[PDB]
């Protein structure tokens, strides 16, 4: 099913929706993939994330027009790491409207990255907020507390099975919590439990550093991040 279009690996997740996958060495991890989502919204295509640098997130665009042939209608980023905002300026060198958490973008030139033209913000329960993310379709944002970072957003696609955690979330045989750099140990247990509490009818978890999964990726992390809190 893995469909290989130059240095990427492409996968359909549903009909209208795709997986993206960029590879990068990390020199004392070996080589890392990243994972993203491509969604075929009606006459339009909406990206869920980009590749770790300019060169992989164009090579995505020319897979879209090759393969959907429809304009790449906003791009949203998940929050202000390398496999995920390292394709910013490919993204604005076709004019892509360009979205992302507020702190994301506050974030990310501390980081030497680009960060989104525009800003999400969000309300109380963690949804976004209606003014900031115009006319996202099936897109639901959601902020479900600081855990890999403090700026982590997740998105579900509605009329589908899918719920994307992002980083935050880790595949159910993951034997660690991955990067926890920038990672906030006291609150990631509830904000993986956040995450599964807002998309409760999504059994297809996609996640950046982990094939497809079921939920039981959402209650592994959150136990796994239940130990971490208490080790600090
Ligand atoms: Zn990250
Ligand atoms: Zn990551």
């Amino acid at each position: 099913s893995d469909q290989r279009f130059g240095d990427l690996v492409f996968r359909q997740l549903a009909p209208n929706v795709w997986q993206h996958t960029s590879f990068m060495d990390v020199p004392g991890f070996g080589a890392v993939s990243s994972n993203g989502l491509i969604v075929k919204d009606g006459e339009r295509v909406l990206l869920v994330d980009t590749a770790w640098t300019d060169d992989q997130t164009s090579q995505i665009l020319n897979w879209i027009k090759q393969e959907i042939n429809l304009p790449v209608a906003l791009a949203v980023v998940t929050h202000a790491h390398q496999d995920k905002m390292g394709g910013m300026g490919a993204l604005h060198a076709e004019a892509i409207p360009t979205y992302a958490n507020a702190l994301s973008n506050q974030l990310a030139p501390q980081e030497g990255m680009t960060a989104a033209q525009h800003s999400l913000t969000f309300a109380a329960n963690g949804w976004v907020d209606p003014a900031t993310a115009p006319n996202f379709g099936p897109l639901r944002v959601f902020y479900p507390g600081p855990g890999h970072t403090s700026d982590n957003i997740t998105v579900g696609i509605d009329g589908t099975d899918i719920a994307f955690g992002g980083c935050l979330i880790k595949d159910s045989k993951a034997k660690s919590l991955g990067n926890l750099g920038d990672a906030d140990t006291e609150r990631y247990a509830a904000s993986a439990r956040a995450f599964g509490a807002a998309f409760p009818k999504a059994n297809t978890i996609a996640m950046s550093h982990s094939a497809p999964d079921s939920r039981a990726a959402i209650t592994h992390t959150a136990r796994m991040a239940d130990k971490l809190r208490l080790e600090r």
